[PDB]
């Protein structure tokens, strides 16, 4: 088997679609989803056109092995794609009508900085060398290209599956190479974080600023220390559902600076009884009346600051 | 190997039928089960029509590369199938008898709402794209679908195994394309989760409500804080058995309000103290006094509230 | 290839052999254990029947698709058997001697109600469906089931291979099935839960009751309430070993039983500082020193109860 | 296909060596070890005998398909090997030189009593089943048999590897079986264990004892009871490295035995405060004033008696 | 098929070449990283060579089963390889051009005596095993050496691939064996250390240092212990994102360190009281008041020290 000659030398065009049938498994640490789709490719294989008259059947089918098909690749991908070849179809003028079943592990990166909050565009590479006779070009047919209605990722909402109708065409080891991208939209679904980590975290931190109505030292260590080290656990929670990014995501920013807001609050809670030791309770009184203001609005302004340079 | 050709103009029928060997490996974060079953297919080919006499046997075994097989593929697996053919049989008519033991990872989704007393309605879809000279549809033969006697599915109870004996007749990708729908209904078995879960949880929030019995603010911050942390392991520990819904489910509203019960008797806790250094511990008294009866009522009324509105 | 015909109606008897090399990973969550065994198989094929005086040779070697193999298969197995043909030996008679090595990630649930002093019971199923032809009846030939004097399983003791030498022979969709099961008996290390799990636990109950000897609220609240928090923490570390019960099991009783006895410490606790206060310390008195007998009388009781119930 | 026709009656002799290329992923708690290695097998087929002279050729290469070569295969072996044949040459009396490059997850028990500072002997069984016309007996070409210098194995230190040249010959099904013994020894690399588990659990207890200094039973409880739990979370860190033995291990005895120094100092702490409320702080005075000495000069030579026992 | 003769005594050299596609899956733990690459081979058979002239073509296309290919194995690998072959062209001097897609789990140690600030350099092994006929030595083509831009290895950044030019040629089992080097140099994104585990473990211990402001023991007690707690949970997190190293990181070496300025910390906080009760709170002033320099001093200095040896 060799590619199909050009009639003029003009490259072969290969009619790309993909239909996605399940959609699961998006991995936020790995920066992976898996998919089961259909992939239809179709071009013109002059060798294999025929009379239908003739012939008498309008198309004839064939097996892989017998004609030739082009070498169609996924560029990010992890695991060998469970191919399964569906049908081939020879129309009289010889263009084949290609369809297989794949399932694949994608390897598409994630942007955290807005976390949980965040979208993502995920992405799906087609990928085919040019042969030595003749060079081979990618295109997009828009009436093969979609998702089915059931599709579903669990905790995301899809919302487009859209392919990059320019294929990117480039020189890699003195050959050419067409890439086309199939994007594929998702939006976080954020409401399961509000009540398991967002208020839980906020109710722990509220409890600990009740240290600046008690003068019990001994019962204000207990106060801001617990809920110190409850928030310790809410953070590690949250760094294990979450790759190391090198940069600040928006729940990560609010989550360090909660620990400040127990650093200075310990520091409150020292000067209040160093001052009251030192038998002048009367600022410690100043100290920690301010405090009860403070703390809130300095929170509350924060929260505003982070929430404006992040969205 | 082509289809068998249509005497009339009808389209050939392949009767399906399921019989579940083992169920196991249910997942919740992944709503994922895996199954081992028995999928037996039979259509007509008269092109395989024999005389016994001539053949002189009765009924004829074929190898599955030998002889046309319709491509039944499921729809909602991770895994490729474990397919092995485990019998082949023509009968002089020429009415295949076709039987595969497969196991695969299901992909159907799960409703959380009513956790850990919620029921389910697991799917298996089979699905045959038509061909260009033939289309195919789907059939349930009820004689040949079921489940053993033995299947069980570790922490839940199986009610029925049934198939939505029309197929979904539907175009894609300009082909006609007939989907079945078998139906596994179980029940989760939510006894484990009251011993474990449930009453440790109860005991807890009891414990710190021992505060409005108590005039020490010291002791009190430790019973109220403490409970509260053992109530975060809980919350985490069972947010680790699920996947995050965007919708709320009946134990994560009940561990949510409890939060809010633990926020409050802080705040009581907190008052009572002040009002003491405040040297009114009369005021004090009758905010105590009335906690030990709200406390307990709000809770049984809330719980009622919630298990109305969840069932 | 076809069945050997029968000289008579009589059914064909296939004689099974099953003979661990290796037994490994006992997974009591997925109730699955692996195993590594060879796999003997002998019938009668007179078709292959030879004169040895004739024949030179008095045993004839043969590939597997060369002859007639039944079908065996097993019935409770999670991954696909990684079969390798070792040797086929046709005896002049015609009787054909198969072996097989094997291994598998077996299915067999698991009886959890006295753990960790549980012993199990282990199945194999060996399944034969019968032919168009002719019928096919499983045997044992107990001279070829056993196990490797080596075979060890981490964390149990091995005490019985077996197999239940009459066939459960039933219908199944209107053919005949020889079913067999191969028992592995096992009882489990229990050694290692008594340092770990159960003596641990003890201290911190024992621990908690020395606040029957102790009148500060203060130290007794922090005495109290620290081992119920470290016994909610093991009774996580048991739950995670195991899989979700629909009954209690041995472990699950003491540890769910010792909950009530930290409840009933917290109350103790509570009502002696609610007596010391109420300037009545000789009733709080009365009721620590008897409940420094009661709680363990009490507890010592119901732990016989218990294991009376369970043994 | 057939085995080599004896000469004699003298059994075929298979020359066996290993040699490791890469030795990765030992999993303490599976008791299993990966390796990547060669498996050179070599024995006399006069019947591929050839004149060096008139073939002009001194060593002919052939396909695995082509020649007949002994069965060899792996005892305790969890997934099929990765075999892949790199070599095939035949000399001109017969001499079959075979190499292939193979991978496997290997099932050797290990020995946790002086964990973390065991010695381990791993074990790579090869076997042989003899054949109907003659019997086959293994053999150790320690020429062939070695490991790379760059083989490392992740926390342990390589020993030896060397082969059970006699081979332990055997009956099994009523048939000959050669095996030999590939032992891989190997010790543990203790050293990250002392500043992570057994230096940080030091500390804790000594802190727990600071409580002998202390006349405030408050601060005595947190003192040995807080650090008491600490102890908690370093038993349960170093059981999940850890198969669940039948006996005790170094490190298990050390952290049991300190649950006793934990259990004997809340009694003592205990009694302290019991004498200073019975207005007898003499007596508690002297009992404190011992524990000082008593805790640890007991605890310095229970651990001698310990380590005595366990090496 | 056989090797390409040689002209000459010269052995054949094998001219490699390998382009990452997608970097992917570095696990710390069990030292290995996954890659996505492309494999170019080029060689000179001369029994492959043709006239372009009358042949009408420059290139000629082949299967890989037509033609010889040298046997190219990878050392250090855990997966199979997921070899695709993507291209074979022959030049009309019978230059082999060879190019196959694959995938692999690397095996190359790492070292992390900087950690989190280390830098590491991958290695891929390709080996060739001469051939009886003639030797086969490796070269590298620099020219089909490279990665894509668009690579990317989840938190850490990729500085540089290059191949050691000059093959380790080396004997093993009587014959030739050429190695090759690939380096893959990569430096950690040490970004998400800082907010999530070197900062917060420090505002713990400077909280315990509040304790030198205090005066009462009960709160001290308190405050030292709840923060060492905190300081278990951070070395606890740590160590298991990592190997167990026969020697201190640098990570490893502060965590270390501070489990002693904890010990100190609990050794003053009881000096003081031990000095109060003793009614000489003028030494404990003074130790105190130390104590309150020396801790940061000592802290200060420390790390200076650690950073001074380990970079
Ligand atoms: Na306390």
């Amino acid at each position: 088997v060799s590619p199909p000659p050009p009639i003029a030398d003009e490259p072969l065009t290969v009619n790309t679609g993909i239909y996605l049938i399940e959609c699961y498994s998006l991995d936020d640490k790995a920066e992976t989803f898996k998919v089961n789709a259909f992939l239809s490719l179709s071009w013109k294989d002059r060798r294999l056109a025929f009379d239908p008259v003739r012939s008498g059947v309008r198309v004839k089918t064939y097996e892989p092995e017998a004609i030739w098909i082009p070498e169609i690749r996924f560029v990010n991908v992890e695991n060998a794609r469970d191919a399964d070849v569906v049908d081939i179809s020879v129309s009289p003028d010889g263009t084949v009508q290609y369809l297989e079943r794949f399932s694949a592990r994608v390897l598409s990166p994630l942007d955290f900085r807005r976390y949980p909050f965040d979208s993502q565009t995920l992405h799906i590479y087609l990928i085919v060398r040019s042969v030595d006779t003749r060079n081979i070009v990618l295109a997009v047919d828009l009436e093969k290209v979609g998702k089915n209605d059931d599709v579903f990722l669990t905790g995301w909402d899809i919302e487009s599956f859209t392919a990059v109708v320019k294929p990117a065409n480039f020189a890699l080891e003195d050959r050419l190479e067409s890439k086309l991208d199939y994007q594929l939209r998702i939006s976080r679904q954020y409401f399961s974080y509000i009540p398991n980590i967002i208020l839980p975290m906020l109710f722990i931190l509220f409890i600990s600023w009740t240290a600046f109505w008690s003068t019990s030292y001994e019962a204000n260590v207990t106060l801001v220390v617990s809920t110190l080290i409850a928030h310790i656990a809410f953070n590690i929670l949250v760094e294990t559902n979450l790759p190391k990014t090198p940069y600040m995501t928006y729940t990560g920013a609010i989550i360090f600076m909660i620990y400040l807001f127990y650093f200075v609050a310990v520091i409150e809670v020292t000067v209040q009884h160093y001052l009251k030791v030192e038998s002048q309770p009367a600022r410690a009184a100043s100290i920690t009346r301010a405090s009860r203001i403070a703390f809130p609005v300095v929170f509350l302004l924060a929260n505003i600051i982070l929430a404006f340079l992040f969205f």
